[PDB]
């Protein structure tokens, strides 16, 4: 599925992630917007041979398992697969865990060098939330 802007900035709000550990909806559209282009289907492969999968980009070598990343970690116990459904349940639930994680969202690359910093409540600018 590939999203509307407004469309996720709303999906993610109902999944509890607006402020969470206190990076506004902005943030997380924003991240979503240069990650995937709002395609949950989106898949990227790494140098280091892991896999980014879904609207968030979650990798293969710490986050989910895709049987194909040699001793990688299952930190969100679910196949990567999970994180291409249309309904971004699987997607968000792990990003909670990473976000938790000590580095907050500098663990997002496309955040930290596109979105950190600038005015990203643009990305919710005209949504009815
Ligand atoms: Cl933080
Ligand atoms: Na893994």
């Amino acid at each position: 599925k590939v999203f509307g802007r407004c469309e996720l900035a709303a999906a993610m709000k109902r999944h509890g992630l607006d402020n969470y550990r206190g990076y506004s909806l902005g943030n997380w559209v924003c991240a979503a917007k240069f990650e995937s282009n709002f395609n949950t289907q989106a898949t990227n492969r790494n140098t280091d041979g892991s896999t980014d999968y879904g609207i968030l980009q979650i990798n293969s070598r710490w986050w989910c398992n895709d049987g194909r990343t040699p001793g990688s970690r299952n930190l969100c116990n679910i196949p990567c697969s999970a994180l291409l459904s249309s309904d971004i349940t699987a997607s968000v639930n792990c990003a909670k865990k990473i976000v938790s994680d000590g580095n907050g969202m500098n663990a997002w690359v496309a955040w930290r060098n596109r979105c950190k910093g600038t005015d990203v409540q643009a990305w919710i600018r005209g949504c009815r939330l």
